[PDB]
C-alpha cells in the first residue's frame, strides 16, 4: 500500500536526449531515428523574439548553422526543416538507442512523466497533469527548453509534450511532438497568459477511491445525490461537470471499494462545503486532482513495462 | 521556475533489476557487476517467516535453488551466501550495464529517489524521504521486495536502501544495501510497529526559502527571534531541534532570499501557532518537510547527471 506521486521510469527517454546549439542559444532535443526535434526557437537571436517570421529565418540558415551533441558524440546535421512550431533536424545517425514510440496528443485531465533537461543531460524526473487551460505546473529552469512529457505502454513510449516557455504566472506552456501547441499560446514574446483553470472532478473522485483503498475513510458517509444535484455544487466550487462516462470509468474503484459512485460525489459535495476540518487524505490537507483513474488503478493494484 | 517532487532519472538502476525466483516466492533484486543482491527472506516458507533461523535454511539450499532472470535472459547462479538480512548470489556474468556506483548508508532527513519494481520490471520512480523513526512513506504492493532507493551524484548512483516489508500503518522498512537494517526491525513476522516521528525541522525551512524564490511572500513577516526560543516553539509542535550546523547550512538560501535564517524561523513559529489561515505554500496546504536544502539549491538552480 501507499500512495504517492510516481512517474514512469526514464530511461528509455534519457537514451533520446541530446542538446543543440545554435547561435549563443542552448537548448534540448529528441534524438529519434535520424532526426532530433527541438523548439523552433532555437534559431531565434534575443530581439528576433519579438516579432519573428520563421520561415523567413529559417531560410538564412544553414546544415552547419546546427550544432548537435549526444553526450560526447558530435551529429553531422544533413537536412533541417520546420514542422509547425518545431525544428526537425536530419543527422546522419539513427539514434542507436531508439525506443518503441507513437507520437500522440493528450486531453487535458490526463497526467504524463516529465524529464527535465539541460544542456542534454536529464537531471530529474516527476509526474504532471494537463491543466484544462493546457498549461502545466511544471519545474523548469532557463535552458530546460526541449524536455519532453511522456507515457509507457508495457514496452511502447507515447511522446506527448514538449517545452517550450514559462508565463508569467510561473506555469509552462508547450506542443505536442508534431509542434501545435497545447492551447492558445505562441512563440513570440507578448503579453501572453495562462486563462482561468478548473479543478478535474473525475480525477479528485479517483483520488478519493485511492484513499478508502489505502484506509482513510473519516470523509465517507451514507447519504447519495443525482448526478445533476451533484453538478449544482461543482459548478459553484470551480469543478468542471462530471458525465455518465467518468461514472462509468470510476466502475471498477467503484466495485472495489462497495462504494457506489454517486455515493462518493455525496463525500465530495461535503467536502467542498464543509471543508477537511484540520484532517487530511493521502498525507494531503489538499483534494488533489491529478491522478486519473488509470493511474490509481495502476499504484493500487500493479502494471510494469518493460 | 516551480518547485515539484521530483526523482534522479532512473535509467543506470533499471538495467540493474532482475528478478529472483525461489520456491514459490519472486522478488526483485539487484545485479551489479557478476552479483545479485536481495532480501534473504526469499529463502523463507510462509511458515518459515515466523521463527527463522536463516543460517540454518541458507545451508538446505543449494546454487540451482535460486532462479535468476534478467528480462528474457537466463542467469547462471554459481554462488550464494548471506551478509546480514541480504542474500548474494554470484552469478556467471558481470552486468555489461554496471553502472559507477557506492554503497552508502543515509541519516534521517535525508532523501533518495525509488524504483519501484515487479519480478524484475521498473514500474515507477519517485522521491522519498527517510523519516525521524528509520522508516520511509513509500508506495509499494506485494512482489515489490528487493526494490532499491538511491541517489545519483553526477555519474555516480549511491544505492542507499533495499526494500523488505510493510509495517501495519501502511509504511515500509528495509536495509542499507550491506543488509543493515534502517531502524528497530527485523525480518521475521512479529507485532513490529513504526515508532513515534518527528517533523524534520531543517528541511521545512529550505522548503519555506524555495516558496520565497519562486513567489509566495505572504508568511513573511519583520520579526526575528532566537535558536533557543525557536527550540522552545519546535520541541512543543514536535518538530526537531535546529542546531547551528543546519544554520550554517542554510546559509546560501539566506543569502540568495536576503532572508537571515532566524528570520524565516519567526515565520515558521507564527505558521505552527496561527496555522496557514486557509492559504497555500508551493500548491500544498501543509508545511512539507520531504526536501533538504541541496534538493532547493537543485531544482531552484541547477545540476544535472551523467
Ligand atoms: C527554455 N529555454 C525556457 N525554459 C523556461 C523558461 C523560459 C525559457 B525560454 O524560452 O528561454
Ligand atoms: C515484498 N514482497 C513486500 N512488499 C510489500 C509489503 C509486503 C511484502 B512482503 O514481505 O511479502
Amino acid at each position: 500500500s501507499g500512495f504517492r506521486k510516481m512517474a514512469f521510469p526514464s530511461g528509455k527517454v534519457e537514451g533520446c536526449m541530446v542538446q543543440v546549439t545554435c547561435g549563443t542559444t542552448t537548448l534540448n532535443g529528441l534524438w529519434l531515428d535520424d532526426v532530433v526535434y527541438c523548439p523552433r526557437h532555437v534559431i531565434c537571436t534575443s530581439e528576433d523574439m519579438l516579432n519573428p517570421n520563421y520561415e523567413d529565418l529559417l531560410i538564412r540558415k544553414s546544415n552547419h548553422n546546427f550544432l548537435v551533441q549526444a553526450g560526447n558524440v558530435q551529429l553531422r546535421v544533413i537536412g533541417h526543416s520546420m514542422q509547425n512550431c518545431v525544428l526537425k533536424l536530419k543527422v546522419d545517425t539513427a539514434n542507436p538507442k531508439t525506443p518503441k514510440y507513437k507520437f500522440v496528443r493528450i486531453q487535458p485531465g490526463q497526467t504524463f512523466s516529465v524529464l527535465a533537461c539541460y544542456n542534454g543531460s536529464p537531471s530529474g524526473v516527476y509526474q504532471c497533469a494537463m491543466r484544462p487551460n493546457f498549461t502545466i505546473k511544471g519545474s523548469f529552469l532557463n535552458g530546460s527548453c526541449g524536455s519532453v512529457g511522456f507515457n509507457i505502454d508495457y514496452d511502447c513510449v507515447s511522446f506527448c509534450y514538449m517545452h517550450h516557455m514559462e508565463l508569467p504566472t510561473g506555469v509552462h506552456a508547450g506542443t505536442d511532438l508534431e509542434g501545435n501547441f497545447y492551447g492558445p499560446f505562441v512563440d513570440r514574446q507578448t503579453a501572453q497568459a495562462a486563462g482561468t483553470d478548473t479543478t478535474i472532478t473525475v480525477n479528485v473522485l479517483a483520488w478519493l477511491y485511492a484513499a478508502v483503498i489505502n484506509g482513510d475513510r473519516w470523509f465517507l458517509n451514507r447519504f447519495t445525490t443525482t448526478l445533476n444535484d451533484f453538478n449544482l455544487v461543482a459548478m459553484k466550487y470551480n469543478y468542471e461537470p462530471l458525465t455518465q462516462d467518468h461514472v462509468d470509468i470510476l466502475g471498477p474503484l467503484s466495485a472495489q471499494t462497495g462504494i457506489a459512485v454517486l455515493d462518493m460525489c455525496a463525500s465530495l459535495k461535503e467536502l467542498l462545503q464543509n471543508g477537511m476540518n484540520g484532517r487530511t487524505i493521502l498525507g494531503s490537507a489538499l483534494l488533489e486532482d491529478e491522478f486519473t483513474p488509470f493511474d490509481v488503478v495502476r499504484q493500487c493494484s500493479g502494471v510494469t513495462f518493460q
